């Protein structure tokens, strides 16, 4: 890695995660989206209690207006990310790519997750 900071390979992952497929989607806040409609943008506070972002993620990260304390909330807020898509949108019919995509994004997710030296980086800080 050559880096130190865990917060930088927080967001070398988060970085990589922008890459994959259907990215947009989980970009900036939905509750923020002119795209979507306010019928669907209603339900999604009632379905949703805690939405978040890749670019709310990157700013809280920054910060060094909350912040990430160590990899174990960024895991979270990354992963809730993924549950929330996942608990709104439906895995079957026209529409399962959005649920599909949250899915892959998450896979590629733990793999990189896994493979990382960001909590032996947080441990020796
Ligand atoms: C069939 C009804 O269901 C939905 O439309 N579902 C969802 C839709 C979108 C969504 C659409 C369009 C755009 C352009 C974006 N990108 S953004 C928020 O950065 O402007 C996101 N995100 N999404 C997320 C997360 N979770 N669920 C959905």
């Amino acid at each position: 890695e050559a880096d130190y900071d865990w917060r930088n390979e927080c967001l070398r992952i988060l970085n990589l995660l922008r890459k994959e497929q259907n990215s947009f989607l989980f970009e900036n806040p939905v509750l923020e989206s002119n795209d979507l409609t306010e019928e669907t943008k209603n339900r999604y506070k009632e379905v949703i209690p805690e939405a978040c972002d890749y670019i709310t993620i990157e700013k809280r990260l920054n910060n060094k207006n909350q912040t990430i304390e160590n990899p174990h909330e960024f895991e979270r807020l990354v992963k809730l990310i993924f549950s929330n898509c996942m608990i709104f949108n439906p895995n079957s019919g026209e529409c399962k790519w959005i649920y599909d995509s949250a899915k892959q994004s998450l896979n590629k997710f733990n793999n990189l997750w896994n493979k990382s030296n960001v909590f032996l980086l947080y441990s020796n800080s």
